[PDB]
């Protein structure tokens, strides 16, 4: 199952930053507020905007910051990549110990879906090979924020900023960067073809094989060349070194290389289930990467 | 459409770690009481059937140990409450929440906080089982996490955890110590009844699924509440009632699908299969969002 992480450390750190007529969500560091730039078109201002120019005609008080309906008095605003940075008065007490990653394809993350500054809910996203996340974002939620825990320290990896007409969402990471191929103008973007996240099936073997399922392992072995090669034929993602790496402790637990349990999702691609399920499903599942199947298995 | 858990902030500043001899679980603070299950006070050969009120007397206040982060809370007074220890501390909890207990319905949902050692790791959604399980994910040391809503900010705690079944599914009590289900604290291993299928959460899912733009398992077909309630029994769903057709009225209006043509396309999807496809991601039938919960995120 899907757990997101406790989010409690970073319930403390949203606030809400209005500019005009638009609210939005921000994360609240130390006395620094980020939240998504396009805080500052008008509806007209959004097919193709001139941030810069934007920006310009913008003062540190045409920015309403509040923590709950409690004004946080903007000092200093500042523009990185797509993410504006506004300088308020006031250092967050609650302000964890974190830092800002840019995170894979593949790799999963907690967001705190948030309105109006205020917290409405927690869950666990994959970020797709083609950099568009499966969220559950309505109006006004932009400036959700998707992060990691690891012993204390928050990571934020993601910041929301918009839906594609698919659906799927699209946002940047914390230093204003966006993922994948997106920009921040309200103009026919659509996104690229999705594949299969290669590293977090295997992860679920893996997870299988732990959990005494294992009637897939083979006999066989591939080379990690020839294994992407025909993975690429069925719509998955090639694997790289990192990925190979990060199975390391998976493969340790079970005994089972990583090339041969590429040759046994290999037969899988190619032969089908037939009709057996594995973990009680007849899907290859892929949003489990290996970091959840350890953290489900241990009491992280 | 998404499983979302509510925000777990408020709760996580109430787990504390509790240790009676050598079993150290979680336990919820609040205010000047720290409440946990009562089988913390077994040993490993009293676990195998416990006289707990006989166990109890015999403990005293110094024989419980309770941290709060580095924090150790000093116990003035214990009682139980039917599977619930209550350890009085000499200090308030300053994070406590506006709180209530509440006992939930089979169908019902509510956010789980997976604890180990007093201190969280993860929170997720989970729903009450017709047969009063839960299919959680929890392992060893994760008794005292505790499942709730929220309403409000005032949080609404209704499950403690206790066991796990010899099926991997999941038993505890409410917060007043009664166990959800037949379950009882003894150490020996325990079926419950035959699960079913929570339908009006099914129903509820296929209008989220209509709501995120899939119709392809709707139909042109209606039926009678009464003959659909005859091949949901069949197929080992629950009841459909009056109150769960009305409880869908909002959904049906929203998408202008009558209740009834709605389960018409159940009806269907139970005795066709889903033919190898898939709705919203998953292929099988999703019980575990309520009307309420496809309401509050679309
Ligand atoms: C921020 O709160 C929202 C989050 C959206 C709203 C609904 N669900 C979401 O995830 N962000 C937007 O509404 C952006 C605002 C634009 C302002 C200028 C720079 C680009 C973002 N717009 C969209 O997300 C959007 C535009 C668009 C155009 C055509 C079809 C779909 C579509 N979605
Ligand atoms: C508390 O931390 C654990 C949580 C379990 C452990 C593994 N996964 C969980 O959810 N609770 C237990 O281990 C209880 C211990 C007490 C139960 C009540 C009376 C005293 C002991 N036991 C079980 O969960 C348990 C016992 C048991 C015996 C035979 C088959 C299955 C079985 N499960």
């Amino acid at each position: 199952r899907k757990m997101a992480f406790p989010s409690g450390k970073v319930e403390g750190c949203m606030v809400q930053v209005t500019c005009g007529t638009t609210t939005l969500n921000g994360l609240w560091l130390d006395d620094v507020v980020y939240c998504p730039r396009h805080v500052i078109c008008t509806s007209e201002d959004m097919l193709n905007p001139n941030y810069e120019d934007l920006l310009i005609r913008k003062s540190n008080h045409n920015f309403l910051v509040q923590a709950g309906n409690v004004q946080l008095r903007v000092i200093g605003h500042s523009m990185q990549n797509c993410v504006l940075k506004l300088r308020v008065d006031t250092a967050n007490p609650k302000t964890p110990k974190y830092k800002f990653v840019r995170i894979q394809p593949g790799q999963t993350f907690s967001v705190l879906a948030c309105y109006n500054g205020s917290p409405s809910g927690v869950y666990q996203c994959a970020m797709r090979p083609n950099f568009t996340i499966k969220g559950s974002f309505l109006n006004g939620s932009c400036g959700s924020v998707g992060f990691n825990i690891d012993y204390d320290c928050v990571s934020f990896c993601y910041m929301h900023h918009m839906e594609l007409p698919t659906g799927v969402h699209a946002g940047t990471d914390l230093e204003g960067n966006f993922y994948g191929p997106f920009v921040d103008r309200q103009t026919a973007q659509a996104a690229g073809t999705d594949t299969t996240i290669t590293v977090n099936v295997l992860a679920w073997l893996y997870a299988a094989v732990i959990n005494g399922d294992r009637w897939f392992l083979n006999r066989f072995t591939t080379t990690l060349n020839d294994f992407n090669l025909v993975a690429m034929k069925y719509n998955y993602e090639p694997l790289t070194q990192d990925h190979v790496d990060i199975l390391g402790p998976l493969s340790a637990q079970t005994g089972i290389a990583v090339l041969d349990m590429c040759a046994s999702l290999k037969e899988l691609l190619q032969n089908g289930m037939n009709g057996r399920t594995i973990l009680g499903s007849a899907l290859l599942e892929d949003e489990f990467t290996p970091f959840d199947v350890v953290r489900q298995c241990s009491g992280v």
